[PDB]
């Protein structure tokens, strides 16, 4: 034919002149036509580099391709001589003629391209399509349905949204109008088999399977094996990487373990004990120390049935902490301290029976709800503050006034009794203790350059704990707001006991807490146990008018006070409000010279063939030290990866106690993720590199600093993510419905969707997995074949090595949470029929495009 407006028909049916995702179209992606033309006459060939959006040729509605047109010509392409003015355009809309609308379209194309000439390139043009789809509902996140967009929306200091999620659903059709994803379906997807509902018959704890991100399918038996493969990488890192062959992890803090199929605990364990032969052998479990991340009690049933293969988080304790002694007003009793936790400490002298936990004051979350409180509080007019409109310059608000609250006696924002809430977890029986990076050290500063206001305090705690915590423990109420809190010593088992070890009379401690900071002054009796009467105690810690005193200076007691017959401790107490306490600290230990080390050695406590972790006084021995923060700032030099400061200080973490390292998730981090932390990650492999460091430093660097830790006499765990991976660059066509966190249709503002073709990022993972996902496989069959015999409790069959996960994509993944792209993206033609380009490996449909590009 002559030239003419058929060369806007695509220059060829496949992908070397259509974009597609499976063969499914995009609005906002670009295709080469066969020709062009500035002015409706002369037409000019593309060549292999001429491309247009698909937005000047085709849109989902009358209504949108008159919202283009209207869009362009009030920015900056108007041109009188082709019909195209502000007015003319003025009220053009949906129920505009349609030859009228097409002849407006055409002629908008013929000043689009008398602009991509004049400026030489088609790149103003790109942006001008770019914002012009922002301002299409359909076309851009807000109908994905955010539940940010409900009237008078409260934003969640978490920064994430709990219910903002959709899931992947199997669509095997042959109706175009449903169209196929059918290389993303899935024979598993068992969502929520979380806690005690592994097996689908018990969701007394409700815990939900979506959280962020794309959630992975920890019930797909392949994905099951990855991670074992994953597991058995990071506890051989170095000498698998060929780095220093002592920078191996020894075990894992497991993040999201409320939100993963409970098979995975049972296979990490499972993996841990083959290896390492921790079941009935307590030196064993305890070298290689694993611990749960979880809000939900009902894990700590779920992990004693299962013989406790990891430790349980004692959130209970946390909050009893915060709302006892952290609050400004309205402060729980004090006796919540005793019983409100997943031991009560009334009267603890037994071992072996409680459950085995971890606890602690702060960790990285809660430090972040009360930064983003601080945002939220800042900037009020903003419900989607803490997802898209979140900025980093009202994070570095929050922390200057953050940083200044903290050092004053009346505090709007920050914990009240820091100091205190760790006497009491530094003392606590039958618990690991965690300590926080960020209540050490200033944690936005570079690393480790700057000591909090608690260190102080805090650390003379810990330093004091490995000297004097041991025995059993008595927690009584001195009046109705104030509690001592007793250890009677290494092997003094109760408060009539002798003692029955040679550390026994000069170990045990003292802690008086109270919460009322208008408490009448008094004495007070404490009873230190029939194993130190007519004993001297120092005054370790003691309250004065302006904070605490070290050397007793200017407190209610001095330096050394001295027991009775009966090991009755008489001391002076009274309320004070200052920076580092708002009712009363004081605490007590032993005089002695100089060194003492309470430490109870595993081979010496009972062993229970039944049992890995067991809580008793050689789990109590451990203390865990979280490394990281969330706004731990970007290094600024090689001295400043926070693995060489580290590296630098292992003789200090040692001196203070730390036995158990928990380093930050050490995964490449997603560039643009909020905190570039390691939680958003794109290769679970590539811990960094050399050129290409993480935040924290490479991975030579962290196998050099977990030897350096080790040889310090320290065990390290790594945090492992088997929850969800978040920053995949590579889009696929997958069909999905509008859940809430448990993956549930919701509704949202009475709007809602399902069996939707959605273009979400799924597919990548880097070279780290193609290397390395799957390759100890046959290894670890060859070596535990039971690993791939044991049949999971949630699908009733083994995890499954034949198969290698080279790449993730979404037939491994349950859903995600919404990616700000929009839900429709997906072209369809008039009647429905979704567009398809057939072409190479996508053979779902005959190729059907829209007329337009004909
Ligand atoms: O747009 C393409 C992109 O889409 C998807 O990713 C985006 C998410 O949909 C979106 O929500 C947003 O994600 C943010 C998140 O909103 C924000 O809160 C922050 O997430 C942090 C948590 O704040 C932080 O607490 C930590 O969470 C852990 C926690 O430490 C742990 O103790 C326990 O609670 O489990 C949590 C999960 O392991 O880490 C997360 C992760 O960093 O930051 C997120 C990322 O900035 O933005 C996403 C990216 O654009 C898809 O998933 C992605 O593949 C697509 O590329
Ligand atoms: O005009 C923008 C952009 O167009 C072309 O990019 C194509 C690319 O050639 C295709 O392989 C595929 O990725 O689709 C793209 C559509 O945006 C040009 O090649 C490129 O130089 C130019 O900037
Ligand atoms: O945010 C940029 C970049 O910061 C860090 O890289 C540092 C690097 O560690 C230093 O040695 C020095 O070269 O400066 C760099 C930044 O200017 C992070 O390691 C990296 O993840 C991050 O992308
Ligand atoms: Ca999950």
């Amino acid at each position: 034919m002559g030239p003419g407006t058929w060369e806007n028909m695509a220059f060829a049916q496949d992908s070397s002149a259509i974009n597609n995702i499976d063969g499914y179209l995009s609005y906002t992606d670009w295709y080469r036509p066969y020709g062009t033309s500035q002015d409706g006459k002369t037409w000019y060939k593309t060549t292999a580099m001429d491309w247009r959006p698909l937005l000047m040729y085709i849109w989902p509605s009358k209504d949108v391709q008159a919202q283009f047109i209207k869009y362009f010509v009030n920015n900056g392409y108007e041109n009188a001589n082709y019909g195209l003015t502000k007015d003319t355009v003025a009220n053009i809309n949906k129920d505009t003629n349609t030859t009228v609308l097409a002849n407006m379209a055409q002629n908008l194309r013929y000043v689009i391209e008398q602009s991509i000439a004049a400026n030489k390139g088609t790149s103003k043009l790109a942006n001008d399509i770019n914002s012009f789809a922002a301002t299409v509902p359909e076309l851009s996140a807000s109908s994905e349905l955010s539940l940010q967009s409900m009237p008078n929306y409260r934003p969640d200091k978490s920064g994430t949204i709990d219910s903002d999620q959709v899931i992947f659903v199997n669509n095997n059709s042959k109706d175009p109008r449903k169209g196929n994803t059918s290389y993303a379906d899935s024979n598993y997807r068992l969502m929520n088999r979380t806690i005690n509902n592994q097996a689908g018959n018990n969701n007394s704890d409700n815990s939900p399977e979506l959280l962020v991100g794309n959630d992975i399918d920890n019930s797909n038996p392949v994905v099951q094996a990855e991670n074992l493969n994953w597991e058995y990488f990071l506890l051989n890192y170095g000498k698998l990487m060929g780095y220093n062959p002592d920078g191996n992890f020894d075990g894992f803090r497991v993040n999201a373990a409320d939100n993963i199929d409970a098979d995975v605990l049972d296979q990490m364990g499972q993996l841990m004990n083959d290896m390492y032969h921790t079941k009935g052998n307590p030196q064993n479990a305890n070298d290689h120390l694993s611990y749960n991340e979880g809000y939900h009690s009902g894990a700590a049933q779920m992990l004693n049935e299962k013989g406790n293969p990891q430790l349980y988080m004692d959130s209970g304790e946390f909050y009893t902490l915060e709302n006892v002694l952290g609050r400004a007003n309205n402060r729980d009793n004090i006796g919540n301290l005793i019983t409100n936790s997943i031991v009560n400490r009334q009267n603890d002298t037994t071992e072996n029976e409680a459950t085995p936990n971890w606890s602690f004051v702060t960790n990285h979350d809660q430090r972040k709800n009360l930064i983003n409180r601080l945002i939220i509080k800042d900037h009020s007019n903003i419900p989607d503050i803490m997802g898209s409109a979140y900025k980093v310059e009202y994070a570095n608000q929050a922390w200057q006034e953050f940083y200044a609250d903290q050092e004053k006696t009346n505090k709007q924002y920050a914990q009240y009794n820091v100091p205190a809430q760790y006497a009491i977890l530094l003392s606590n029986k039958d618990t690991v203790p965690q300590v926080y990076y960020g209540d050490l050290y200033n944690e936005t500063a570079q690393y480790m350059q700057e000591k909090s206001i608690y260190y102080d305090a805090i650390t003379t705690l810990m330093r004091a704990r490995k000297q004097f915590v041991s025995g059993g423990q008595t927690m009584t109420k001195l009046n109705n707001n104030l509690l001592a809190s007793v250890r009677y010593g290494k092997g003094v088992v109760d408060a009539n006991s002798n003692g029955t070890d040679k550390l026994s009379r000069t170990s045990g401690m003292a802690v008086l807490v109270g919460n009322d900071s208008n408490m009448a002054q008094q004495s007070v009796a404490i009873n230190m146990g029939r194993a130190h009467a007519n004993q001297q105690y120092r005054n370790l810690i003691d309250t004065t008018e302006n904070g605490l005193t070290y050397d007793a200076d200017n407190s209610e007691n001095p330096a050394i006070l001295t027991t009775d017959s009966n090991g009755i401790l008489k001391v002076t107490v009274k309320g004070y409000s200052n920076p580092y306490v708002s009712g009363y600290l004081g605490v007590w230990v032993p005089v002695i010279s100089g060194d003492q080390d309470v430490t109870t050695n595993a081979s010496d406590v009972v062993a229970n063939k039944e049992k890995t972790f067991e809580s008793n006084a050689a789990l109590d021995s451990h203390m865990i030290y979280e490394d990281f923060s969330l706004f731990q700032p970007e290094p600024t030099s090689v001295e400043n990866h926070a693995y060489n400061v580290i590296a630098k200080n292992a003789s200090l973490f040692s001196d203070l106690g730390i036995t158990d390292f928990w380093m930050a998730p050490a995964y490449t981090p997603f560039g643009r993720s909020r905190y570039n932390e390691g939680y958003s990650m794109t290769d679970r492999y590539n811990l960094g590199t050399t050129a290409n460091p993480t935040k924290y430093g490479s991975g030579e660097e962290l196998a050099n600093t977990i030897a350096a830790l080790h040889k310090a006499g320290l065990k390290v765990q790594e945090d492992i993510v088997m929850n969800q991976m978040i920053g995949f660059s590579g889009q696929e066509a997958v069909t999905v419905t509008r859940t809430n966190n448990r993956g549930m249709q919701i509704h949202v503002n009475g709007q809602t969707y399902a069996n939707q073709i959605y273009f979400a990022y799924t597919t990548g993972g880097g070279n780290g997995q193609e290397t390395y996902g799957g390759k100890y496989l046959a290894e670890l069959q060859k070596n535990y074949p039971d690993l791939f015999t044991t049949k999971a409790i949630s699908t009733g069959v083994a995890p499954d090595p034949t198969v290698r996960i080279n790449k993730w994509s979404a037939k491994y993944q349950n859903g995600t949470s919404l990616q700000n792209i929009g839900i429709g993206l997906a072209v369809k033609l008039a009647n429905g029929d979704y567009a398809y380009l057939n072409s190479g490996d996508n053979k779902a449909f005959n190729t059907l495009l829209p007329t337009a590009i004909s």
